[PDB]
Order: C-alpha cells, then sequence, then structure tokens
C-alpha cells in the first residue's frame, strides 16, 4: 500500500534543529523562556518569518526584522536583550552545528532501494549570508538520495498550508493513503493525517525509525552497514581532452577543491572507481577517474608502443596542461598504480601526491631482462600469455559477460588460477560458460563493463603489458632517483598477485611513504572493500594532500 | 630564411636567473666572491649539478650535495659559511622570485604569428620540494605558446654538449642556418654557433629584441599591445552534463580554484568568451564556459517554455548538483547577464558572487505588462521582430557568414539600426550581402560561429526573446527581495541598446553594486575589449570572490 516516504529536513534528515537554538540561546543566556520563539513567530501568517519561508524576502533581510521582534518581545516582557546579543550570530552558529542525521537518510535510502519514491519537504529561506555555502553543501549532499526537494522558499507556500500537502502529492503522483510522512512538528502533520497520509512524530530518531518500520514492513533499524555511494554514469559530468591528433582521454569529474586524478587497472573502467568518486568529492576533492588509453570513451589506438609508460606518462602530462592544472594528486590501482610511480618519479612537479592500491614501486633491475624477471614468479605467467598479439584478444574478447564475470570475483569466489596459465593455453581453460554473478557486482554492473569493452576491445588494453623492454630502459634512467613527495601505498592481503609482501622494500626508494592495509581484500580492491578504500584515502589525502 | 626560434627559460624568458642568486647571495652575506659558483659547479661534466640537470637525480636530492660542496669550498678558501646559511633557502627564495620576462614572450609570440617554428631550451631539474607547484605553474603558464619544450632533465642531455644541439635540430625538423637561438650563457651559445645557427647573447632584453628583431627582419620591439590568449577549440577539455532526459549542457572548461560560470548572450557561443578563458584560468580560477541551453553542442529542444528564465535557472542548478559544486561566481552577457540576476536573486546559495557585461538588473514591474514595456522603447523593437516563430529564424538562417558578419561589429563599423526593424522588415533589410570582416574577429572565428549554428540554428536561440509573460509573473515573485551578495554591473559605452544609464537604479536592488565601465566599447563587449573586461573581471574576482 505505502508507495512513498516524505521527510522533513530540521530535526528529522538534519540535527539539531534551528528551532532549538531559539530554546537554548534563552536558556544560555538566561532569557524569559521562549522570548525568542515569539519573536520568531511574530505576526504570524503575515509576520517577517513566513515571509522569509515563502521567499519574498532573504535570510539577510529577514535579520533585522527578528532583531526587532526580539526587542519588541523585550520590552513588552519587562527584560532587557544582553550586550553583544546577535541573531546573525545565533543563526550562523545553529546553521553550521547543524549535520545530516545518518540513521534517517539512510532509512530514506534503503526505503528508495524497496522501490519508495522519496522526497523531502522542508520550511526553509534563501540563504544569502556570506557564509550560506556551508548550507549550499548540506543540500547537495542530502538531495542526491531523494526523487524530490521542495522547498517553502521555491514555491510560495509553507507548512502548516493545506496546498503544500496539494502540491506534495501532486509531484508524488499519489494518493495520500500511499504517503508516510515524518516531521518533528506536530502541527505539520496534521494536514497530512487530514488528508489520510501516515504520519509520524519525529522526537528521537530510533523511535521514528521504529514506527517507519512498523508501518512499511521494511527493515530500516540495526541493517547491515551500507555500501558507499556508487556512481549512475548517464548522471554525471562527463570530459573529453585531446592530448594529441589521435588520441583523446575520457574522464568523469565530480566535486571542487585540490585536483585528484584516478587511474584504473586492467581490464577496467573509470566506473571501477564508483564507491570512491562521491566520497572524494564530498571530503573537499575534485576527482578526475579516467578511462585510461586502450579504454572505454579514451582513444584506443592498436600500436603497441603506444602504450609504453612513457607515452602513457607524457599523454597525461598534456592532459593536465589542456585542462589547465599545475597538479594533481594521482592514485592508481593495477596497471593504473605502475603509471602513478612513473608519474612521482619522471613528473614530480605535476604530482601533488601520489598513491597506488594493490601495486608496489619496484625498480627495473638493470642487470635482468624485464621478461626474465617475470618469469622468475610463477604468478606472473599470465602476463607472458598476454605476450602474443592476438592470443589474449580471442579469448577475452570471446564471450565478454563470462570475461567479467570471471575476473571480477572476491577471494572466497575465485574460478582462475593465474597458474601455467600459457600451459593450459588460457585465462578460462577451467571456469564455467556462464559463471555465477561475484557478491561483488550487480547484473547491470557487469552489462556496464561489457558495453563500454564492445567499444575497442581487448587490443589497447593488452598491450599495456606488452612494452616489458621499452619501459625497462625509461626506468632504468630514474634508479639514482628517490621518491620524495607525499606517497601512500595500500596493499591487499589476499591479492595472490600483487602480494602484499612485494611491496616490502618500498622504503628504499620512498623513505617517507605511508602505508594502509586491507584484510580480506582481493585483487579488485575499490569494490572488494569500498569503505575501507575510502576510510584510508580521505585520511591520507587530509593529512598529505591537503 | 630563419624559420624558427629557440629561447631559453633562465634569463631569456624568465628573470632573474637563478645563477643571479648565487652572486647576489655572496654579496648579501659578503661571502667570498664566486664562492656559491664555484660550489654549484663543482666536478664539472660528472659534479652534482650535472647529474642534476641531467635527470640522474632530483632537486631534493641535490640540496645536500650542494650544501656539501659549499662546506669544502668555504674550507679550502678558508672562511665559515653564517649561521642558519640555507640551500634550500637561498633556492625557494630565487625560483618563487622569477617570474616570466614579459616583452621577451610576447616577442616569441609575434614570431610564432608570423610561421616562426618556436620553442624553449632548458638546462632545469626534476622538482620534488615541498614548494614545487610555484614553477609548475610557471612552465604550464610558458610552454602553451610554444611548439616544443626541450628540458635537460627529460632528455638527458645538457647545454652545452653538443648532442642536445642535434637533439634541438631533429625536434625543429630544420637546418641550422635556419634557426635563431638566444641564451644569456655565452658557454651555451658556441655549439649552435659552430653549426651555424644564429645566435643571441641576452645582457638586458631590449638589445637582445633590438638583434632579434634585426636578424628576423620582424617588427619586435615597440609593438602595438597583443591582445590577451585566445583559445583553440580542439585543445580545450570539453565537458557535458545531462540536466534532464532530453537536455544535455556542453561547457569548456580550464583552470583550477573557486569555479566561474560564464554565460553568453544571443546568438553566441562558449567560444564568445575566448578572451577571457585563459586569463581567468591564470588568474586562480576554474573557468566553466557554457554553450547555454539552444546553442553549439547543447541542446536545443524546440518547445517555448523550455526557454523561460525559472527552467534555464534551475537547470543550471542541477548543472551544479550534477558538477558536484555547491556554489559558482556566476558572470552573464546580454541574455546570459538577465539569467545571472535571476540566480542571484532566486538561488543565492547557490552563487558565490555575480557579475553582469551590459545587462542591468530591472526589477519587474507589477503594473505593466512585459510587452508594453518593451514597446516603450524603440530601441528594443527588435525583440518584437524577434516573437513570432519562423520569421526571425528564416532571416538568420538564410546565410549564416552574412548574419554574424553583420551582427559582430564594433562601434564604430555597424551596419544594423535596432530601429524600426518590424516596419522595415527585417534585421538585414539594409545591409550587404557580404559584409566586410570586423576589425574584432577573423574569417576562421567567423567560420567557428556559422559551423556552430548549423547544429541548431536560431529557434532555441530565439525562444529565450519568447517568454515575456512568464519571465515577467516568475520576477513579480522576486519585487520583495534585494541582491545582497557580491556583484558587479559592466556597462559599455556604446552599446545602443543595453545603455549604461538603463543601470542607474539598479543600487536600489543591490545596495552594495560594484561597477566598472568601458568606453568607447560596443554591444560585444568580451572581443571589443578583451583587455579591459579581463582586468575589471579579475580585479573584482580577486577583491569579491576569493
Ligand atoms: C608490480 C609489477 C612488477 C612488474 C614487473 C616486474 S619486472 C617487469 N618488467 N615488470 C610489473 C609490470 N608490475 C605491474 C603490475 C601491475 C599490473 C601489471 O603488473
Ligand atoms: C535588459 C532587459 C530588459 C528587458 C525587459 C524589459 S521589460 C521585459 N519584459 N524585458 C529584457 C528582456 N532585458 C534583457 C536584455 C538582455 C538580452 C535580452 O534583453
Ligand atoms: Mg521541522
Ligand atoms: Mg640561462
Amino acid at each position: 500500500t505505502l508507495r512513498a516516504a516524505v521527510f522533513d529536513l530540521d530535526g528529522v534528515l538534519a540535527l539539531p534543529a534551528v528551532f532549538g537554538v531559539l530554546g537554548r540561546t534563552e536558556e544560555a543566556l538566561a532569557l524569559p523562556r521562549g522570548l525568542l520563539n515569539d519573536a520568531f513567530q511574530k505576526g504570524g501568517p503575515e509576520g517577517a518569518t513566513t515571509r522569509l519561508m515563502k521567499g519574498e524576502i532573504t535570510l539577510s533581510q529577514w535579520i533585522p526584522l527578528m532583531e526587532e521582534n526580539c526587542r519588541k518581545c523585550s520590552e513588552t516582557a519587562k527584560v532587557c536583550l544582553p550586550k553583544n546579543f546577535s541573531i546573525k550570530e545565533i543563526f550562523d552558529k545553529a546553521i553550521s552545528a547543524r549535520k545530516i542525521n545518518r540513521p534517517m537518510l539512510q532509512a530514506a535510502l534503503m526505503l528508495r532501494k524497496k522501490g519508495f519514491t522519496t522526497a523531502i519537504l522542508t520550511n526553509t529561506w534563501l540563504d544569502d549570508r556570506a557564509e550560506r555555502d556551508g548550507l549550499a553543501q548540506l543540500m547537495c549532499e542530502l538531495k542526491m538520495h531523494f526523487d524530490f526537494l521542495i522547498e517553502s522558499c521555491q514555491v510560495g507556500m509553507v507548512k502548516p498550508e493545506p496546498q503544500i500537502y496539494k502540491f506534495l502529492l501532486d509531484t508524488l503522483k499519489a494518493s495520500p493513503s500511499e504517503v508516510v510522512f515524518l516531521d518533528d512538528i506536530g502541527a505539520n502533520l496534521k494536514p497530512a493525517r487530514d488528508l489520510g497520509m501516515v504520519t509520524i512524530l519525529v522526537q528521537d530518531t530510533d523511535t521514528a525509525l521504529k514506527e517507519l518500520e512498523k508501518v512499511t514492513g521494511i527493515q530500516l533499524l540495526n541493517t547491515p552497514a551500507p555500501l558507499p555511494t556508487s556512481c549512475n554514469p548517464s548522471d554525471m559530468s562527463h570530459g573529453y581532452v585531446t592530448v594529441k591528433p589521435r588520441v583523446r582521454l575520457h574522464f568523469v569529474e565530480l566535486g571542487s577543491g585540490p585536483a585528484v586524478c584516478l587511474c584504473h587497472g586492467f581490464p577496467e573502467s573509470w566506473y571501477s572507481w564508483r564507491y570512491q568518486i562521491p566520497a572524494l568529492a564530498q571530503a573537499g576533492y575534485r576527482v578526475l577517474a579516467m578511462d585510461m588509453k586502450g579504454y572505454g570513451e579514451s582513444s584506443a589506438p592498436p600500436e603497441i608502443e603506444e602504450y609504453c609508460m612513457e607515452v602513457l606518462c607524457k599523454e597525461m602530462v598534456t592532459f593536465l596542461d589542456k585542462l589547465g592544472l599545475s597538479q594533481a594528486v594521482f592514485i592508481g590501482h593495477d596497471w593504473g598504480g605502475m603509471l602513478v610511480w612513473y608519474m612521482a618519479l619522471f613528473y614530480p612537479e605535476r604530482v601533488r601526491a601520489v598513491a597506488s592500491l594493490n601495486t608496489p614501486f619496484i625498480p627495473a633491475n638493470p642487470n635482468m631482462s624485464p621478461l626474465e624477471s617475470i618469469k622468475a614468479n610463477p604468478v606472473f605467467d599470465y602476463q607472458l600469455y598476454f605476450q602474443e598479439p592476438g592470443v589474449a584478444e580471442a579469448e577475452l574478447e570471446q564471450n565478454l559477460s563470462r570475461t567479467f564475470k570471471s575476473l571480477f570475483r572476491a577471494s572466497d569466489e575465485s574460478v582462475l588460477s593465474m597458474h601455467k596459465v600459457c600451459e593450459a593455453g588460457g585465462l578460462f581453460v577451467n571456469s564455467p560458460e556462464e559463471p555465477s554473478l561475484s557478491r561483488m557486482v550487480t547484473e547491470e554492473e557487469i552489462q556496464f563493463y561489457v558495453q563500454q569493452f564492445k567499444k575497442s576491445g581487448f587490443r589497447g588494453p593488452l598491450n599495456w603489458y606488452r612494452n616489458m623492454e621499452r619501459n625497462w630502459k625509461w626506468a632504468c634512467k630514474s634508479l639514482g632517483r628517490k621518491i620524495l613527495i607525499p606517497a601512500l601505498m595500500v596493499t591487499a592481503e589476499k591479492d595472490f598477485v600483487l602480494v602484499p609482501q612485494m611491496s616490502q622494500h618500498m622504503e628504499d626508494w620512498i623513505p617517507h611513504l605511508k602505508r594502509g592495509h586491507i584484510e580480506d581484500c582481493g585483487h579488485w580492491t575499490q569494490m572488494d572493500k569500498p569503505t575501507e578504500v575510502n576510510q584510508i584515502l580521505i585520511k591520507w589525502l587530509d593529512s598529505d594532500a591537503r
């Protein structure tokens, strides 16, 4: 029966509520109880506050009107307001104090995931104060999680007037009995109740969630910890930069602050960062999540040498030049990880800080051909399989779904040993035609990769492995250097190819290296353990790159 | 004969030179003359400094080696270095002191404009110091003006070794006699001279330019003031954001820092900001230059109401939401100017600051239909001509070249009165078939507009004028408000439609409004007077939006 859920902002999705600051200020300053609330509410439907909430005036215009109300209320109550008493001050403080009430948001999200239409209906104001950016941030963060946001000041109507509830119903395209509405102000619930909406009076959050859960029949309290926000591709800003005549690079871009360029591994996509992109933007960064050369909407030229580390890095520099970015933080995974260590070594002036997931920095061995070095570790045998042009392409392109479904698996699910792949004759020779779906991914997410890979297939991707000799000679030039910019290495316990021990000597080349470590994490770090990756990146960004 | 020009960075394109800081520090600290230069040069081809310039070691690794050289030089000269003596300190200071030597850059630019290939050949280092971003900025700003940048540390070779000059010649694809090479170090010129290159020894800039001018036969000194840098479309980052199912918005994006969204007028393009985009990025801003809805690579739906101010503003808010931007500075011109005043009035929380070129803020008159208000000023008669769907489209689309060439004219060139356009039967009824080219634009620039307008023509653009009644009713809601965020109004003396007097009452609605005024400037402000626009925007941005 219930199809829709409506939440107020103050006192419901965000806490502490501003009205609360009226109460507290009175208490703190020993003013007559309720004096501030009388001033706030003076003139009722035609007083300053209603005009504010309806959009007739802006917040900065209302401030001196509330001031005047406070004077008149205090003269009528035969008291004086203290020296320094400041309405602007009180509200600046109150509005920055108010934070997202996380469990209410997570309930709204769960309800939306089970197919509810969700909305925020709020009495609010046009905010033109010097510090308005703080509220603009909160509203952005909240509203992306909901179907609709209805603000009194944008629509010219306020709770409890009946017309806003009619406007609500019409926006929802639902009848009143299909709607639950939560509010901390009982007067605001009444007209919803009159129409036959389920209403919940929100005092403490848990009891409201308990009622919300009873009435919807959905579990909202004590639920497992949810994944971070992911990205819908068609909701993103897509950027494109031509770095030379045949080569354009595509990226997705979210947030403001220091530029952070995310570089995925093989055979992946910008979308492999879907769980980090909103979190890093939310934490105060400008994220640029690349399709690396060879992939997705980036160009994919056929020639092997187009994909050696030197050419790749030079193009990433050009990509910064054309965007007008003197630096970025570079964060890489797998092949992207190797590339970011090379950026740090050859273009430290362009790199604000460098981090890798899984991929250690290993210096070239000038006394050993890289082919031999690769042949020395049985777990890299899949890289020899990748050498011969055409062979891996045919296997990987033959059935894309099966390809991504076989590759993208958590450590407790794996179907492919990386073991004696040449000898066996292929990566999939002993995996099913139709693999089961990993817990890490949905069917929809697999089909995003399949559709990406239909544009250019695996030639350009595989070519990143086909420049061992060329990369080795370029790397040998850097053998006297050290990496002395801020650097983070993140090892994954159960990546059985890029094993955490393989990073064990990095402090010789990177003496101030920082570390994080993720337990029970396979090769596909960002989607295996997105919460833990997010926390380790944001903590290191805030301390080292900011 | 000469086809190419090569410039050193230190002492040639940037000043004061670092070597100079060796001299000055000695003098300042009363050290033995030349002591620092001996330490710097110790071991010659195999000393620390050469290894640095060749890329073997990074700057931070070299710092303690130069320190040690300075100790050994001072022990051998029987003196002591002062307490606090700091090589890191000296170089931090020297490297931030060094600025682009503007007249040398402007000579290189002029030579490139007359078809020279230009290059920077420099002995430089891999810079990993905490403060490296300053040099990364200088190198970005310089290098975008040149065909090639050749850095000793990237190529593994240093002036004066002969191999780098061979590498130079090969990069230029020129024989030595086709090249002029400028350097402040005579030892560095010699191998160019040995090959038969024209060389110039740069002491003071003017005498070097004088020799450069004699030898090339091109005027480089005492030249008129050049235009600001413009944008090549195919060198820009292009961004695309879907703000709702039928509507995607395209923009060009350059720079980092506070987001600044540029909104062009009718019938224009992101490209109309070509002279502001590099300057504002260079001044420390993130520029987003839109194709407004109706234009260029943005969607262009046919329906009139898709283009009312309300829908337009809501979509600009969504564009911020999807990019993850809690605010931007909004700067508009003509129709874009009207739109930014509306953003300031309806979404002040999303607007960091607002500026308009030409377009004044005028409140709706609630006692007069907007059609009448328009009929009251003979100079708006072209807006009535625009009302009837199809009529203006046919005239404007009939011959695009003639359209843009007739419209885009400086005030001393105009071919169209805005006068009794309905009565005359068209905007062009009395202008030539093939207008002459305005001084403001090249043939190439006109053809960029023509090609943009072949995608959707003039329907969507004209529709911005066809919502007078709808805009009037929306505007009436804002009649109690004031604009109290930072605001700049820029009037143009000779815009005979949007006249500077029309802005004269703006202080009633915008009490802290700032102003700039541009004399001898017609309607097409950004390209008429790009230098003056740039200076007024950047000064106001730095003081009000930063
Ligand atoms: C960690 C690592 C070691 C080597 C290696 C060793 S010797 C040689 N030539 N290469 C390579 C190529 N990697 C990169 C990883 C990331 C994905 C590709 O393998
Ligand atoms: C300055 C201005 C006044 C009016 C106006 C007056 S009364 C009414 N309805 N409109 C308009 C539409 N403008 C906007 C300019 C910029 C380009 C379009 O004209
Ligand atoms: Mg409330
Ligand atoms: Mg020099």
